[PDB]
């Protein structure tokens, strides 16, 4: 039905379809290993990411941590570990800058970041370029469907750094932050992005990210099917066989390898230095260089 739109499954490859008028609109789809050249731990990096030192708050599992009924019953816990990520202030990666540059080449559809940390941002992404499908900490809401009240950040604050749980002042149910938890629904904005955007991406960028959550592992397979799809990753994500317990759909994972690979790429290695790569082939690698040089510059600045 659908041509093929890669010349060859490589980094080159995508390269030459990038500067093709056939690639129009880039979508890009992050996680954690996109800030841990910023210096923000990952979730599942075994050894150095969190959920490998999470001991001390002694949880049934790691990921108890951020499920909302552990937090219902035990909620000191991820306040304790919100104190812990609170006094670093970190700069957007050179990952997060070549995103920027995407936007300023008119070829940014959209972000799609599992991130809270807000460095996409910090580096010049503006609110309809992103969709926080896992949320933000910049609003609270009290946890009771009937009750809802918000709450800014500054009383998340004045709680936290006063060693409180915070609790509602309508109904004393627990205050958290919109940060999306396991068992939580998200955003309503990343299902209308997700069911426009995804008829209209030419290419989907997939970094930083081991593709081990639903709903957003789901978003690769969302894309029409000659879609190419680029993975720059310290590892493979989302490329295996099927097995009992697997996070994605049958069918719904990358193919880089067999026989079958028509269209997805893997880029093996530090996210900054894929991105730097790939600019390098479109030739924008100066560019880029610049433009984080003078982001860091001018934040450092401010
Ligand atoms: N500098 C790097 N360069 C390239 N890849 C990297 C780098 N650092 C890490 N990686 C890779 O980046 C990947 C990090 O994968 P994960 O640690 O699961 O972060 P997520 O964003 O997918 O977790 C999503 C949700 O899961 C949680 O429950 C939360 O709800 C999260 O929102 C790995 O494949 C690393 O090999
Ligand atoms: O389901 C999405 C959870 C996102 C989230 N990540 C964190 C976090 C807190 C402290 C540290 Cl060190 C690292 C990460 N909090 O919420
Ligand atoms: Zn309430």
């Amino acid at each position: 039905h659908m041509e093929r739109l890669l010349d060859e499954l490589t980094l080159e490859g995508v390269a030459r379809y990038m500067q093709s008028e056939r690639c129009r609109r880039v979508i890009c789809l992050v996680g954690a290993g996109i800030s841990t050249s910023a210096g923000i731990p990952d979730f599942r990096s075994p050894s150095t990411g969190l959920y490998d030192n999470l001991e001390k708050y002694h949880l049934p599992y790691p990921e108890a941590i951020f499920e909302i009924s552990y937090f219902k019953k035990h909620p000191e816990p991820f306040f304790a570990l919100a104190k812990e990520l609170y006094p670093g202030q970190f700069k957007p990666t050179i990952c997060h800058y070549f995103m920027r540059l995407l936007k300023d080449k008119g070829l940014l559809l959209r972000c799609y970041t599992q991130n809270i940390d807000t460095l996409e941002r910090i580096a010049g992404l503006e609110q309809e370029d992103l969709v926080e499908a896992h949320g933000t900490f910049y609003t609270s809401h009290c946890v009771s469907a009937s009750c809802r009240h918000e709450y800014p950040l500054s009383w998340m604050k004045e709680k936290i750094f006063s060693e409180v749980t915070p609790k509602c002042e309508d109904c004393q149910s627990l205050v958290k932050p919109d940060i999306v938890f396991f068992g939580e629904s998200l955003p309503a904005r990343f299902f209308s992005c997700m069911q426009s955007d995804f008829l209209k991406v030419d290419l989907l960028l997939v970094m930083g990210t081991s593709l081990q959550v639903q709903p957003f592992a789901s978003l690769i397979s969302k894309a029409p099917l000659s879609t190419p799809r680029l993975l720059i990753n310290k590892e493979k994500a989302g490329q295996s066989d099927p097995f009992l317990g697997m996070i994605m759909g049958l069918g719904g994972g990358m193919d880089f390898d067999s026989k079958k690979a028509y269209r997805d790429v893997a880029w093996l290695g530090e996210c900054d230095q894929g991105c730097l790569a790939l600019a390098e082939l479109l030739g924008w690698k100066k560019e880029l260089e610049d433009l984080v040089r003078r982001e860091h510059a001018s934040i450092d600045a401010q």
